[PDB]
């Protein structure tokens, strides 16, 4: 079934520093997220760029890790129900808050952790290269040919794009009708690895380290070994849900060339671009496309996706 | 169906700048002719060398980009209707003239767009390694195996052989045969990825920017910002057509050894010898054959071909 | 009276490999031509560059030299009769191919060798600075003033603008007219040393190296020292020539500023510019104006004409 | 049917100005051998190596190309009948030596041209990565998998084991045998690519410049344009062929570590040692293996071969 995305957000310097950080204490991180029986994996991603659309944002491109004094990092977690990622940082907010805060050091921005559903997904399970020939004989072992995916490869041999949109209220359902018959004629595109439509349904308050005043103190004059107090925080998940209404439009490629020439298909193809045209006349803002990478990953969330 | 053929021809200093403008330029310039519901994609090509043969062309190789002081391009936009190119640029010339002067400081020659008829055509459609899997299923899904096409990867993972022919007046039939025969022949070297045989049916004026002496002025003392009186082109497509008959005879290729070696095989192959001899005796001109790379295309023109 | 005149055109690799080759070929080239009682002397030039009409070609100058990776050759031959000029390539097959084959190391492309008859003439014979005295003592001995020419230098001492021109099938009569109005306006301008109009008849497949398969593997396969059977070329000097109709605009100037702001004079002179505009319209393509170094000659092709 | 085999042997300079002179001459050599219509491909290999067989050959390695002063070439020609091959040389004698002679400033030793009778064969079709979907349909469409082969890539991307053996007069019989049964198990090995057997059948006198004394002062004295008398070969064919039988046991692998351990195998699986040991005690000398890589070639010979 669907699971529920939480997409810690942050903002760090862009020096081995931050990286050495990423291998010590992600690691750690995720194993006490698993101790959840709600948890169904998580896909980690690094911005290395923006789709610049031309030079309508002239100054950016697809690789911009080169130049950049930042880098930020978007950590989607999968849920079962997105309680149970409430749920999860409660139980164990003795380690993840002690282990967020080694972050510190490097940290310009964040973490901000929204909450989404997925309203729609065409996403694979992940394949190595070496694994497609096992697939193709089971799939036509047991009849069943039009399973066979397309090679997904995990742990930084794809790139995604990210493409962030907020929507005009009352005009949501035109959006999301759109944005599927789009993603449904998409994905004839060379090098289409799959998609979803992530649909904003609150902030955690307690995964954003935003508590009231007593909290805030504590993380403020922390040490790195006091938790903050966890029942601090003052809002729901639901009640920091934005309006208007967010939309994040997943969509996995092969190489940033399919990618650029791929997501460019809404624009090219006048069949398509007439379809999108319905989607661009509902926004209050974007469409803006980050380039990522899935460095580290929990596969196993696309399993529990297409059972 | 077969779609028309516009090859926009230029010639422009090979420095960072040129490509700069690529990048800024061509994707808006692609936008704005996928405004016409007639325009079902396009392939854009940068000449990387010449096909020395032996050393006929003894200066020259497949791979000159290093040495060259300019460089070429050829861009391919596919059409319903030949006229629906003619209909695009007029319609939405105030956006393309000035998007095509931003080009003016990198040019030594052109633009020149001939119009070509596709008279034979072996195309199959693009798919990048993560594909074929999928490709694979669904082949054998609906029982049509024989329908698995090679694997033609997009954006600049393959190369092309642009092969130059001018024939005879009185012989067009004897050449037309011939080369069909020997395209037929030729699929069975490895690393042939399709072929097609253009048949030039014209020249736009409009895109050359070739118009009548108040046109010429406009395009000469231009800010611009300004368009030419885009009615002051003083002849249609077909008035401009060559005699002797001119032909493109385009084949792709895995990589340029299987190129060299695979259109070697008119020469090597005793059997196809013979064939592609057929094709020699009606030349005036030719072959020559341009190596190019396409970098830039909307995959899609080769769906509406194979539909 | 009017020789008619072969145009050899080749592209080769700007290295001084290439010009030590010029300097022991072309001489004999050039002798084994003059074998022939039809041959009336020679214009050799290299192209140093394009006008770049303000930056309708900006990347282009008129002295390209130092940056371009290639050089152009044009060979004028000139002959009482164009059929000469196709007896002495058969005449001295032996010779000529076994010449023009060591050209192939620094071969890009070419040779390409349009025949052309001159429609109109106002070209002087050559001097040197240093006989002008003689000329005028002689020119007012004889009673003629008026036949005092202007200096033009022979060997690299002044520069050719060649100008292409492709014309609307049905206009020639137009161009023509027009064309030679034009001329005979623009020697009132500083600097001009002369002008000619070229119109193509055809192509020689002899001096093209354009013959039927037989041939072609001949050339190909050639270790330098056998040469192609010379009667396999396919097709006459005029079942080659081109619709539309193709003109060369050759005006000779003193130097490069002459040329520029002389050539300028049909754009910039409003009687003039009202004139050369009926040239304007009549236009297929151009006009593309290449920079030509006259540096090697025999100069009495200059004899041959004014007498 | 399974061709003759002409291997061309030579050995020259390991120097830019070597391989300067194949890319110019070796494909007018091959263009000239396919005028031959019993001519039915080549295959051209260059030696990078000496397989050491543990420190057998110590100062020897798989590899030895950045190391060596000199190269070793072995061009494969395949003919339906190896008196084609000889009319072949005869009938375009002037071509062929004078091409073969500008090799001469290159030439340490050869050239050595042994003709071969392929007595086993196990050699697939060549194919590019990029084929293998289209083989795969085509033999399932028509119902035959089991002629689905290994991709066994052509021009220099796979890797050749060119072992020499020759036999003690009277056992031809055990080793012929005994190849055949070990070259059938040796095919489980990874990355097997094919094999065949050679048997010298003979030398050819004109393949190998060997003349009487006539011919001998014409090589030694050309100025290069010049042929010897071709009718100056003093033995045929099989009056050189050499006792002790020689033969070649050619191997094909997808890369040298491959290679070395598949070759191993008939060394490190018991069951395999035990039949190739009944191949070592037939032997006056070898095996002594040559690493080829196989750069040109002309891939339909296997065509005709699997026909
Ligand atoms: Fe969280
Ligand atoms: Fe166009
Ligand atoms: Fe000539
Ligand atoms: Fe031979
Ligand atoms: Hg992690
Ligand atoms: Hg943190
Ligand atoms: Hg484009
Ligand atoms: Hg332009
Ligand atoms: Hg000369
Ligand atoms: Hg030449
Ligand atoms: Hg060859
Ligand atoms: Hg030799």
């Amino acid at each position: 079934p669907k699971p529920y995305v939480a997409i810690n957000m942050a903002e760090l310097k862009n020096e081995p520093k931050t990286f050495e950080m990423f291998a010590s204490v992600g690691p750690k991180v995720c194993m006490v997220t698993a101790r959840h029986p709600g948890f169904v994996g998580f896909q980690n991603h690094i911005q290395i760029g923006i789709l610049p659309f031309g030079n309508r944002y002239g100054g950016a491109k697809m690789d911009m890790t080169k130049e950049s004094s930042t880098v930020r990092v978007l950590q989607y977690t999968f849920w079962k129900d997105w309680k149970d990622h409430e749920e999860m940082h409660r139980q164990n907010w003795s380690y993840l808050f002690r282990l967020c805060y080694s972050c510190a050091s490097q940290m310009i921005w964040g973490p901000w952790e929204p909450i989404y559903e997925i309203i729609y997904a065409n996403m694979p399970i992940n394949t190595e290269m070496t694994d497609f020939t096992a697939v193709v004989g089971k799939k036509f072992a047991e009849g069943k040919p039009l399973d066979i995916p397309v090679i997904s490869q995990p742990y930084g041999k794809r790139v995604v794009a990210f493409a962030e949109h907020s929507v005009i209220p009352g005009k949501e359902k035109q959006f999301e009708d759109a944005i599927v018959r789009t993603l449904e004629m998409l994905k004839k595109a060379p090098g289409f690895l799959g998609a979803m439509v992530l649909k904003e349904i609150g902030v955690s308050g307690i995964g954003s380290m935003q508590f009231g005043a007593k909290g805030f103190h504590q993380v403020l004059e922390n040490p790195g070994s006091l938790e903050p107090d966890p029942n601090n925080v003052m809002y729901s998940v639901p009640e920091a849900k934005n309006t208007p209404q967010q939309y994040i439009v997943h969509v996995e490629w092969a190489n940033t060339d399919a990618l650029m020439f791929g997501m460019g298909r809404v624009l090219l193809y006048p069949e398509l671009r007439q379809v999108h045209d319905e989607v661009l006349d509902t926004l209050v803002y974007g469409p803006y496309i980050r380039i990522l990478n899935p460095m580290m990953e929990g596969t196993f969330w696309r399993e529990y996706l297409n059972e």
